[PDB]
């Protein structure tokens, strides 16, 4: 296992690089009694724990993690490892900055995840994961070193987790943070991390919220997963095995999941904003997942203050849900759906979106109950229908279309919000089986109130309920009926009553969304068409007193 070596066995040739404690020398080792000259690397520390440290270093065995081959107890202890002809991965991606594909980068990320998951299985803390600490033997095979501070259980601040910078706690979660920084560096082809800011302040910027920006090569899929680790809560960071299985799922089709200049990729841009860039002025109310505040946002380089709505220790499940919500909201771009300006990666993940001055539609029709015209309501219906049609094309079942989840920006243009519960469906999947949970029971369909099945037709049912709410000028649907008793009274075929302003055609459109047979319910395109025909004469189809 351990080879105690004499200085006479090896002779150095050329210095290859410099490390934190000492420089690595390329040299040829002559084993005792042997003539084969093995090319090895020798590290000399600029200086008996090191005996046991070499023991534990040699104990490792995995093609993605390096093993110390021998030590030499001369005037200063030296470490001998097998030489890697292709150098460090950081310099390699720097040299091939224009000649590296997505497949190679994703494969390298897979290899790093596999190797440090092995290190976790061996129960060793690297404490120094970085792009420079990654070495490549053959371009399709990279494998980690620099275990010189491993213990049985300045400094590279730019690659260190916030708990390591401040509280000096080095666990596998900090290693996951360092892995995320390494993936960032590999994506940027070796660009500096937090370039321009010296190490004395990288703790404050991390605490403030600003993180490593999205590289142009990166999609929102890989990058938001490439963050996943920069929250203060350590447990919220993904474990290594999940990282390997997910990146291997990524490696199946790498071309789609990254963009290289020279199955539609998701080029959505997500930007990280300082907590100091914006201030919470007005409380818009309490959302389903928390409280939403309204305030002016000051962006870098532009003095104009854009009023934005901000939404907010969150549980790891809550963190994953807010991760999915941020992905879904940033991935959409439609005139009638709310878009994500950016996120703040503080201890409580904060969501930054454009503000609508008049508030939500339900409150707007409640306060102005005596003044909405027929054209306003009809155009509102067509706009909500267009928004969820665009959502349907994006395969994001909203699952929460309520009058509270649609906002009034301008009287003639409304937007949909509250994408927290929206789950993206696969290209082959047609239904999603939610495992229950606390939900607005009084709005969902029978197939979701009893069978836990959410589909596009569930969104159609929610659309019908929202139309009924809009035509009722803000009256509460199903007044006095419990949450559990909704299914009992609805399985027969009884529905909400007729608003005073709805003609027979309005109700005939409304009912069809509420049919027991989901497949027989109208699709959103046909509803869009029907309400487009209704828009030719708003005064005919409604009666206003
Ligand atoms: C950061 O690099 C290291 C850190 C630690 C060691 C190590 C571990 C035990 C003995 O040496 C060894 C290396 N480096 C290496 N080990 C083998 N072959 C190598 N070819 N090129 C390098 C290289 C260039 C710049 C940094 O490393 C290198
Ligand atoms: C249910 O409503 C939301 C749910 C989530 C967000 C949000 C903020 C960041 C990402 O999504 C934003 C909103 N709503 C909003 N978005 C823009 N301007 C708004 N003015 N007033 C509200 C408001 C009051 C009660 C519920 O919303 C609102």
């Amino acid at each position: 296992l351990l080879r105690i070596l004499k200085e006479t066995e090896f002779k150095k040739i050329k210095v290859l690089g410099s490390g934190a404690f000492g420089t690595v020398y390329k040299g040829l080792w002559i084993p005792e009694g042997e003539k084969v000259k093995i090319p090895v690397a020798i590290k000399e520390l600029r200086e008996k724990e090191i005996l046991d440290e070499a023991y534990v270093m040699a104990s490792v065995d995995n093609p993605h993690v390096c093993r110390l081959l021998g030590i030499c107890l001369t005037s200063t202890v030296q470490l001998i490892t097998q030489l890697m002809p292709f150098g460090c991965l950081l310099d390699y991606v720097r040299e091939h900055k224009d000649n590296i594909g997505s497949q190679y980068l994703l494969n390298w990320c897979v290899q790093i995840a596999k190797g440090m998951n092995y290190l976790e299985d061996r129960r060793l803390v690297h404490r120094d994961l970085a792009a420079r600490n990654v070495l490549v033997k053959t371009p399709q095979h990279v494998k980690i070193t620099d275990f010189g501070l491993a213990k049985l259980l300045k400094v590279p601040i730019k690659w260190m987790a916030l708990e390591s910078i401040l509280h000096r706690i080095y666990t596998h979660q900090s290693d996951v943070w360092s892995y995320g920084v390494t993936v960032w560096e590999l994506m940027t082809f070796g660009s500096k991390p937090y370039d321009g800011i010296p190490a004395s302040e990288i703790s404050s910027i991390l605490e403030k919220g600003e993180r490593l920006p999205q590289p142009p090569i990166c999609t929102i899929d890989v990058y938001m997963i490439m963050v996943k680790c920069w929250m203060i809560d350590a447990d919220s960071r993904p474990k290594f095995r999940e990282l390997i299985i997910e990146f291997s799922k990524m490696a199946r089709d790498p071309q789609r999941y990254l963009v290289i200049q020279g199955e539609a990729p998701n080029q959505a841009l997500l930007r990280i904003l300082k907590e100091t860039e914006f201030k919470k002025i007005k409380v818009l109310g309490s959302g389903a997942f928390g409280t939403v505040y309204k305030g002016l946002w000051i962006p870098e380089g532009e003095k104009v203050k854009i009023p934005v709505a901000i939404k907010e220790a969150t549980s790891p499940k809550a963190n994953k849900e807010i991760l999915d919500e941020a992905y879904v909201m940033a991935s959409v771009d439609n005139p009638h759906v709310c878009r994500l300006l950016g996120i703040c990666l503080t201890s409580t993940v904060q969501l930054i979106t454009q503000l609508m001055p008049f508030g939500c539609l339900l409150d707007y029709v409640r306060e102005h109950k005596d003044n909405i015209g027929s054209q306003y309501l009809l155009n509102w219906c067509v706009q909500i229908a267009k928004g969820m049609n665009y959502l349907e094309d994006r395969r994001l079942v909203h699952r929460d279309l309520a009058a509270r989840n649609v906002l009034v920006k301008t009287p003639q243009h409304v937007k949909i919000t509250d994408f927290g519960l929206a789950k993206l469906l696969g290209a082959e999947e047609k239904e999603y089986h939610a495992e229950g949970g606390k939900v607005p029971i009084k709005w969902m369909a029978l197939e979701s109130i009893l069978h836990r099945i959410y589909t596009h037709q569930s969104d159609v049912w929610s659309y019908g309920v929202t139309v009924w709410e809009l035509m009722t000028f803000g009256s509460k649907p199903y007044d006095g009926i419990p949450a559990s008793e909704i299914s009992s009274i609805l399985e027969k075929g009884e529905r909400l009553p007729q608003p005073p302003i709805c003609t027979i055609d309005v109700y005939m459109i409304m009912v069809k969304c509420w049919m027991i047979d989901a497949d027989s319910r109208p699709k959103f395109r046909e509803l869009i068409i029907e309400f487009s025909k209704m828009a030719r004469d708003p005064q005919r189809y409604l009666v206003i007193q």
